């Protein structure tokens, strides 16, 4: 887990290597995120294991929750971003090496 | 998790160490022992964490299940176990140093 929020963006990283994609929920609701994870597994010997996870967050109030995405890396990294609306009220600038 | 079976005992080591005593439950039903645990933490920025799993194991038929232990060590470490009835019908010799 890792939560960045700049004037720009909100991003959260989620490490969910355990995951399929089709184990995954997420879902925006009353100013939270709300990401959930469950995956079983056939054992030897007529075991299993289950993983499961709950994750919310909070959402900042200017996050526009009509432009949200979230997709899941090949190496099991979950990331969830929005834009931030700006409302019209010092600045980073980046550094190019 | 490990999980030894000797001609003495059945032993199952499972690391739980994000979870407390109270959040797990361990059952002994149809030949399986079932290992359930839950933990939910509070974050900041009423953020919540939940974890959660499920581990099914098969007992061996040998097992007594009368007497049956089951512990969590303080490094977060369950261990169940349960001795071996003799049948009636080689034999490993411990080597001390």
């Amino acid at each position: 887990s890792e939560v960045r929020s700049d004037r720009d963006k909100f991003v959260i990283f989620l490490d969910v290597k355990h995951f399929s994609p089709e184990d995954l929920t997420v879902k925006v609701q009353e100013d939270f995120v709300e990401i959930h994870g469950k995956h079983n597994e056939r054992q030897d010997d007529h075991g299993y294991i289950s993983r499961e996870f709950h994750r919310r967050y909070r959402l900042p109030s200017n996050v526009d929750q009509s432009a949200l995405s979230c997709s899941l890396s090949a190496d099991g990294m979950l990331t969830f971003s929005g834009p931030k609306i700006p409302s019209g009220v010092e600045r980073a600038i980046p550094v190019s090496r």
